[PDB]
């Protein structure tokens, strides 16, 4: 009967891991303030990506469950 | 036939921007090698997130098309 495919998405980091990452420092290096400001945006985007996927999964569930009554 | 729209989510960066970003240097900054290796994972994750979202959006559009044509009662 009905057969679903299965796809897997592999991620390297979590927002938490980015929040908790401590870079080593050296004689010359990237401006800590500038890197921090940039990663702040990255962490926000990880949260937003996660939320949008959750929203899209819920929308998927909504549509599938409607079709349950077809 | 009638439609409404929303703008639910706000993003700050693209993967391309993270690949291309050039940081100012200074005394006692973060290890460039360490930061670059870290951001490489971020870049790959942005691409994967983006792919997953676009795949779900395509799937949902297929399902809405199916539902448009489906009798329920
Ligand atoms: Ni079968």
């Amino acid at each position: 009967g009905s057969h679903m495919t299965s796809e897997q998405f592999e991620y390297h980091l979590t927002g938490k891991e980015i929040l908790e990452k401590e870079f080593k420092t050296g004689l010359r290096g990237y401006s800590p303030e500038d890197v921090d400001e940039f990663l702040d945006m990255v962490i926000k985007d990880y949260s937003t990506f996660t939320q949008e996927i959750e929203a899209l999964q819920a929308e998927n569930i909504r549509l599938v469950q409607e079709l349950d009554n077809a």
